């Protein structure tokens, strides 16, 4: 029951959505050289499972097909990356382990962003990432398995701000078309 539309620089590409149908698409087939994050979701996140289906094409693009959201305190930005382009965030970040969920292992890592854009303006926050090793573009994400693993490493696992299925990119070109079931 979609009630939040995520649009962070959606203007850099062609973002279309229908909250009633639970569908959206994003074309950035001419390329982008700045960050966008677009998607559909809920004003308050939870640990309920999310089922989605997508056509996602982002080879040669620093991009993610991800469940994305925030925790108010301790302030954290989080990603459960189902598929991605050229860039793996865990290659550079502090490794936390591996979690197994919904048919694959996920590399888990963390990072700290200082004086960067956040749900409160500009601030310092922690990032948690689960990056799928056998990437896919459809399935169920049992969000609770990721939240419970990250909670061992300081993730607040309560006091949630928004949560969306999102497409992000900051370079390259591609397209995406997603349905949330």
């Amino acid at each position: 029951g979609i009630n939040y539309v995520q649009n962070y620089n959606g203007n850099l590409g062609d973002f279309t959505y229908d909250e009633s149908a639970g569908t959206f698409s994003m074309y950035w087939e001419d390329g982008v050289s700045s960050d966008f994050v677009v998607g559909l979701g809920w004003t308050t996140g939870s640990s309920n499972a999310i089922t989605y289906s997508a056509e996602y094409s982002a080879s040669g693009s620093a991009s993610y097909l991800a469940v994305y959201g925030w925790v108010n305190y301790p302030q954290a930005e989080y990603y459960i990356v189902e598929d991605y382009g050229d860039y793996n965030p865990c290659s550079s970040a502090t490794s936390l382990g591996t979690v197994y969920s919904d048919g694959s292992t996920y590399q888990v890592c963390t990072d700290t962003r200082t004086n960067e854009p956040s749900i409160t303006g500009t601030s310092t926050f922690t990032q948690y990432f689960s990056v799928r090793e056998s990437t896919r573009t459809s399935g169920t994400v049992t969000v609770a398995n990721h939240f419970n693993f990250w909670a061992h490493h300081g993730f607040g696992n309560s006091d949630f701000n928004y949560q969306v299925v999102a497409v992000e990119a900051w370079s390259g070109a591609g397209s995406a078309s997603v349905t949330i079931s």
